[PDB]
């Protein structure tokens, strides 16, 4: 049900110089607008974005895209698989610029590829001002994995551009879901390769969050929880407190042994730690990774409350907590799937 356009600027490209895109279903009527970023992880040098592009080219490249993606989960238009936004204009922006989204880098003599992300989301947020946009009253900028970093690193400028434009009526907000990541130590052998994709990439963060770590260091904005208090637009936090793409890097692969019953454990307790004080966050204390775009994401529970039921009571703050209407819902409980709503696999 959402439509495939490829950027009107070609210029804007995907790795490949290929134009990058998204995929939209307008809601008329509706004055919400959810732009969703794509993850994917990223690549960090000529070789392993070489291997990317074999294996992993629409991450790379729009040559091979669909005419049209059918939103799921959050991007459903059916009120019985999204409770939330189900009548919002929807929009999917694919990730082809393996970049976290923070590149402003274009293909030529010295590049091989091009690290666009950073413009792609603001070439996607200016050409659809003509398509509607014009008129909302929110635009919920929202991502999965790499892209749920992207909505940390490119929600207050989004917010830039609109104010810039003329638009400062357009409330802006991220939802930023499987994106919240510890630089950690590893059980067993991020920081560098987010180092140099940075260079690679030509890679830009947040201006607050630039200021306060300055040159060479502009890697830790990457992380959710140096990040986020730099942040000005509101930002609601999905994480997983066991994400797989954490335990993944931290080379951790599930009878479990002292050691590792105490890293993850420590893991459990150190994400729990960094959302203590985000006011809007859902993280359920399950082994799994991503939930947004998921057609089942409606059934995990926090104290009771779905994220679809979180996500509206978000709204409502937006409009003193809520009667029965929480926004704050960490789990306190301290090993994978001791929150019996966790996805099954």
């Amino acid at each position: 049900d959402l439509r495939l356009h490829l950027l009107l600027n070609t210029s804007v490209t995907c790795n490949d110089g290929s134009p990058a895109g998204y995929y939209l279903k307008e809601s008329r009527g509706s004055r919400r607008w959810l732009l969703f970023l794509e993850g994917g992880w990223y690549c960090f040098n000529r070789e392993n974005c070489d291997s990317r592009y074999d294996t992993m080219r629409r991450l790379m490249s729009s040559r091979d895209w669909p005419r049209t993606r059918t939103g799921t989960g959050i991007l459903s238009s059916q009120p019985e698989e999204n409770p939330y936004w189900w009548n919002a204009n929807m929009v999917f922006i694919p990730y082809c610029s393996s970049d976290v989204w923070s590149g402003a880098s274009s293909k030529s003599e010295k590049n091989e590829y091009a690290f666009m992300g950073a413009l792609i989301i603001q070439e996607v947020v200016r050409e659809l001002l003509g398509r509607g946009l014009s008129g909302a009253k929110v635009l919920l900028l929202a991502g999965s994995s790499a892209g749920g970093t992207g909505v940390l690193l490119n929600v207050d400028r989004v917010a830039e551009q609109l104010e810039k434009l003329g638009y400062p009526a357009i409330q802006v907000r991220g939802l930023a879901d499987s994106g919240w990541f510890l630089d950690n130590k590893q059980y067993r052998h991020p920081t560098e390769a987010i180092r140099r994709g940075i260079r690679y990439w030509n890679g830009v963060v947040p201006e607050r969050c630039r200021r306060q770590f300055q040159e060479g260091e502009e890697w830790n904005c990457f992380f959710g929880y140096k990040v986020y208090p730099t942040l000005r637009s509101p930002v609601f936090v999905v994480q997983w407190l066991f994400d797989e793409a954490q335990l993944t890097v931290d080379n951790v692969h599930l009878p479990v042994q002292e050691g590792l019953r105490l890293y993850i454990q420590n893991l459990g307790r150190e994400l729990r730690h960094t959302l203590k004080d985000v006011p809007a966050s859902f993280a359920p204390a399950c082994l799994s990774h991503e939930i947004i775009i998921r057609s089942h994401w409606t059934d995990v529970q926090v104290k009771g409350t779905s994220l679809p039921r979180a996500l509206h009571c978000w709204d409502r703050s937006l409009h003193t907590p809520l009667k029965g209407c929480p926004v704050h819902l960490v789990d306190s409980c301290p090993w994978p799937h001791c929150n019996p709503s966790c996805p099954t696999g």
